[PDB]
C-alpha cells in the first residue's frame, strides 16, 4: 500500500541584515505492507528525495516484529532516535545561528551517502526502550574503508519522566589524518501537562580539526589529535488553548577551541484544520552573529 | 489532502529540418485544506519539479479567504495571472518560433530561484478582478541586492467581454549595468460562443543588452541604456463538435533594434476520456527561420 | 486517472572483497485513460526518473486500440519485449559479473537520452505474438545525426512452449568510426508446471571498439571494422511452496576479442502480503573476477 501526505510553508525572514521571501512545498510517501505472519514493513521517502532514496542515500526501510524493528537508510542514530530534539522555532526552523537540534555524534546524514544507507535497531517494552546503529565502514557499495559510526542507547519512562543514556562513537579509518570521537549523553523529558520540559548533558572527545570547522577556523597541519568538549542545553513549551509558546538555549564549550551559547524563543497559533501561523528568533553568542527571525504559515496535508 | 492528476503526449515533432520522435509524462500534486473558519490553503508542483519546490523556486502555496489569495513561490506576475496567453499551438506547444505565450515583462519564472519565490496577490468581486505581484529585490535569502518586479493588473468583465489594463515593471540594482525596464498592457477577451478572440497591445521600454539579446545579437559594450519598444497581438479560436481550430499572430517591435511577426495555425480533435490528436505549424518572419510544425496525441490523467 | 504501487528492498551484499549494506525504495506512478471509442491509453514512470521523463528519456508513455500498442520512450525493443530476460538473481539482481539480462543489441537505454525517445509497436492474436522497434535517427531533437536502431521479432506460444525470433541491427552515422551491427536471436520458452525454462541462441557482428569495451579493453587506434560473435543461455527455476530456486548460465564469444561464461544460482522465501527474503550468487569465469552474493528481504507496496 502506498499513502501520501505533505507539507508547506510561506511567510517571511530575517537573516540578520535584510528580510527575504521563503517558502516551499513537500510530499510525502509512506508504503506499508504485513507479512502472513504479522510482520510489518515499510518505506518512505519525500518527493525531492526521490533520486537519493533509489541508492540508499534518503528515505527508510524496515522490517518490525516482536523482535522489534530494524530500518536501513538515511536513519536516525540510536540516541537521536530516543531523545530527539528540543522546541523547534520558527515556521523555516531557524537553525542559522545554531538551531534546536541537539549535537549527537553519530547518524542522521554523518555518514549516510550515495549507496551508503545506515542501520537503526529500536526495541520497545513496556516503559523501557533500546536503540543501537551503526554505519558499515565501507565508501558506497566499495571496498574502499570509511570512517564507522555506532551507537547504543537506552531509555525508561516513570510517569511523567523518561530518563535515558547514550553512548556514540566513530572510529577514524587512519587516526594520523582524524582522531577517533566519542560522546556519552544523559537526557531527561518531561510533561507537566500542557508543558514540555527536555535537557540533556553530553561529553566526548572531538577530532581537532572537525571541531575547528564547528567554529568555522581554518584546519591545523598537523597529526590529529582530540579535543574534549562538553555540551548541555534545555527547552520549555507549553500550550495555552491554540497557542504554543516555547524556547530552548544550549551551549557547546570544545577545549582549546572555543564556546557558544545558542537559543531561540518562538510561538505558534494553531488555526485548525492542518494550518498554523508561526514566527520566532534565534541567535547566538558569537561576535558577529546578528538575531535571525521568521514570521509565516505552515500547513499539514 | 494530495490529490494526483498528470498527462503525457507522444508524436513526431519538425523542426525546421528534421522529424523526431517528442513524448513525455508530468503527474501533478495538489495539496488543500481549509481551517476552522473557513480560509483556504494548499500548494502543488509537478513531479519532475520536486526539487526545486523544496526551495521556493518550482510549485506555488497559497492562502485565500474573503480577503483574496496570496500564493507564494513559482507564480505569475499580475496581468498574465489575469490575462493569460494567446491560443496555443501544437502538441508540443510549439514555441520555437516564438510561440503563443503574451511577452510579460515580469513573474513566471522572470526572478523566480533557488531560495527564491515571488508573491502573487489575487482578488475578485463581481465583475471585477484585480491582481498585485511582487519579487523580494535580494538574491536567494541572501543580502545581495538583485533586481526587483512588481506589476499591477485589473480587469473587468461585461458580458461577453473582459477588457484590462496591466502595468509591470523591472528595477535594476544597477542602471550603469542594466537600464530600469516597465510595460503598460490593455488586453481584451471575448467569447462569442463556440468562438474566443484574444488580443492586447503593449508598450514600453527595456534594456538595450536585455532586447538584443531577444534577437540573439551580442551586447554593446556601453553603459546600459533602454529601447522602447511595443508588442502586440491577436488569436482566434473556434470548436465544431469534436474539432478546434485556432492561431494566433503576435508582433514585437523593440526600436533601434529589429521587428518580428511569428504566429502559428492548429487543430485537435477530441477522442474523449482525456486523449485528443492535436497538430500545428508556426513560424516567424525572421530572414534563417524554417517553419516548426507536429503532429501527436495529448492525455490528460 | 493515477494509480501509485512501489517497491523496497534492504539486506547485505558482497561486492567480491566485502560486505556493504545496500538498501533503496521506489514509487512507480500509473496513469491510465479510455477513448470514447475504446481506445487505451497510459503513461508510467517511477518518482527518481521524474525529471527524465519529462523529456522523453525515461517512462514511457502509450495508445492501443484493436491495432495493437504503440509505446514511445524509454521502451524495449522488439525482441527483448517479447523474450525478457533469465531468472533474476539476488535481492539486489547480482548483475555485477554479466547478469541474468540476456544480451539485446536495441531498446532498453542503447540509444534512449534526453528529448530523445525510442518506438515499440507490439500486436498479439491468439497464439501469435509480433513486435517492432526504432529509433528516429537524430541526437535529441535535433537534426544532427546519430546512430539509429531498429528490431523485429515474432513468437508462437503452443502449449507449453513459445518459441520465437528476432532480428536487430544499428546503423553506424559514418562506418569509418562504428562499423554497423546486427543479432539474430532464436528464444524459447517452456512452463512445465511449477519450473519454468528459457533458452536463447544469437549470432551477429558487432563494432569492433564497441566489443572491446564490453571486455573493458582499450580502443585500437584504426579506422572501425566489424568482429562476429555468439551469445547463447539457459535458465531454470523452479517453485515448491514458498521457495523458489533457480539460475542461468549464459557465454557470450566475441571473435578475435574473448569470451566469457558467467552464471548464478539464488533463492527466495515468500513470506506473503508482498514480501520474500532472497539472496544468491553470481560470478562469471574471467580472471580476476571473485564471486558477489548478497542476502536481504524484497518488498512490494
Ligand atoms: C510585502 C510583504 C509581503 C508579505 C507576504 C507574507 C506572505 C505569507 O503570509 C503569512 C504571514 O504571516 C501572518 C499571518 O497570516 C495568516 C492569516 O490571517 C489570519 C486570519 O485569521
Ligand atoms: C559533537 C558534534 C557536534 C557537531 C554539531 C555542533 C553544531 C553546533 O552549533 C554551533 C553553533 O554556532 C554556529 C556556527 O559558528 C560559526 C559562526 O560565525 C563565526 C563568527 O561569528
Ligand atoms: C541530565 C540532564 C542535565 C541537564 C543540565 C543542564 C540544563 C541547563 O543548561 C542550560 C544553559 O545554561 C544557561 C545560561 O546561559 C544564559 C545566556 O543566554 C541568553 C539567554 O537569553
Ligand atoms: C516571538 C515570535 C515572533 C517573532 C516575529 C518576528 C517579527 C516579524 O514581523 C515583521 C515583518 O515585517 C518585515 C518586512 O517585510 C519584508 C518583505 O520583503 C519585501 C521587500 O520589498
Ligand atoms: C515511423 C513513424 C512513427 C510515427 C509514430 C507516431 C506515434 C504517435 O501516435 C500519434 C500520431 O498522430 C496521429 C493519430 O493517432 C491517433 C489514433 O488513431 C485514431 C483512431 O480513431
Ligand atoms: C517585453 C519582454 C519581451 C521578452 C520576451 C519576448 C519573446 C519574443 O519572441 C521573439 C521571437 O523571435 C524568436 C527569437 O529570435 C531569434 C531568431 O534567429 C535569428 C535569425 O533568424
Ligand atoms: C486593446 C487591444 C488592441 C489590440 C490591437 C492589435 C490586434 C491586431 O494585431 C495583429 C497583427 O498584425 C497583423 C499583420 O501581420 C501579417 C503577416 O503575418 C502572416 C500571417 O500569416
Ligand atoms: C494545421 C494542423 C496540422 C499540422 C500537421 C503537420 C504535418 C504532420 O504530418 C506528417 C508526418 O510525417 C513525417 C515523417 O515521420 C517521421 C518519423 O521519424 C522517423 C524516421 O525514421
Ligand atoms: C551487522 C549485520 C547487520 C545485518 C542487517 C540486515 C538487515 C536486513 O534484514 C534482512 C536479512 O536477511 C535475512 C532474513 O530476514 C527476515 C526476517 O526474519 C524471518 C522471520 O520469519
Ligand atoms: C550484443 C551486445 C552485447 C552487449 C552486452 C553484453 C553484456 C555482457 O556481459 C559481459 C560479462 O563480463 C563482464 C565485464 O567484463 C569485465 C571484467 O574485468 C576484466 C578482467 O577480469
Ligand atoms: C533456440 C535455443 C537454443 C539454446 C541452446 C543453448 C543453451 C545452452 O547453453 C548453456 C551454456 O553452456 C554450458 C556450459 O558452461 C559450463 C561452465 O560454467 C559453470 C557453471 O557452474
Ligand atoms: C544460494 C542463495 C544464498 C546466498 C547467500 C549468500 C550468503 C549470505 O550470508 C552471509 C552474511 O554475513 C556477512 C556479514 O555481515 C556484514 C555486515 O556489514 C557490517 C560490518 O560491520
Ligand atoms: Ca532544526
Ligand atoms: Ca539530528
Ligand atoms: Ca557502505
Ligand atoms: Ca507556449
Ligand atoms: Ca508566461
Ligand atoms: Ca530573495
Ligand atoms: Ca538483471
Ligand atoms: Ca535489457
Ligand atoms: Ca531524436
Amino acid at each position: 500500500e502506498v499513502k501520501l501526505s505533505g507539507d508547506a510553508r510561506m511567510g517571511v525572514m530575517y537573516n540578520g541584515d535584510d528580510w527575504n521571501f521563503s517558502s516551499r512545498s513537500r510530499v510525502l510517501f509512506t508504503m506499508s505492507g504485513t507479512t502472513d505472519s504479522g510482520l510489518e514493513f515499510g518505506a518512505s521517502f519525500k518527493a525531492h528525495e526521490s533520486v537519493g532514496a533509489e541508492t540508499g542515500e534518503d528515505g527508510t526501510v524496515f522490517l518490525s516484529g516482536a523482535f522489534g524493528k530494524i530500518e536501513m537508510g538515511d536513519a536516525l542514530g540510536a540516541s537521536e532516535a530516543l531523545f530527539g530534539d528540543l522546541y523547534e522555532v520558527g515556521y523555516t526552523d531557524l537553525d542559522d545561528r545554531g538551531g534546536n537540534d541537539i549535537p549527537y555524534l553519530t547518524g542522521d546524514e554523518r555518514l549516510t551517502a550515495e549507496d551508503n544507507p545506515v542501520l537503526l535497531y529500536t526495541y520497545s517494552a513496556g516503559a523501557f526502550s533500546v536503540a543501537a546503529s551503526m554505519s558499515d565502514g565501507k565508501v558506497g557499495e566499495t571496498s574502499e574503508d570509511d570512517a564507522q559510526e555506532m551507537a547504543v542507547a537506552a531509555a525508561y519512562t516513570f510517569g511523567n519522566y523518561t530518563v535515558g543514556l547514550g553512548y556514540e562513537k566513530i572510529d577514524s579509518p587512519d587516526t594520523a589524518l582524524m582522531a577517533d570521537m566519542e560522546q556519552l549523553e544523559l537526557a531527561a523529558i518531561a510533561k507537566f501537562g500542557a508543558t514540555n520540559v527536555k535537557a540533556y548533558y553530553a561529553d566526548g572527545e572531538l577530532d581537532r580539526d572537525f571541531a575547528r570547522a564547528v567554529f568555522d577556523l581554518t584546519p591545523v597541519a598537523a597529526a590529529a589529535t582530540a579535543v574534549d568538549h562538553k555540551a548541555y542545553g534545555l527547552s520549555v513549551d507549553s500550550t495555552f488553548g491554540a497557542t504554543t509558546v516555547g524556547g530552548y538555549v544550549q551551549v557547546l564549550d570544545i577545549d582549546t577551541i572555543d564556546d557558544v551559547t545558542y537559543y531561540g524563543l518562538g510561538a505558534s497559533y494553531d488555526l485548525g484544520g492542518g494550518a498554523s501561523i508561526v514566527g520566532g528568533i534565534a541567535d547566538n553568542d558569537l561576535p558577529n552573529s546578528d538575531m535571525v527571525a521568521d514570521l509565516g504559515v505552515k500547513f499539514k496535508f
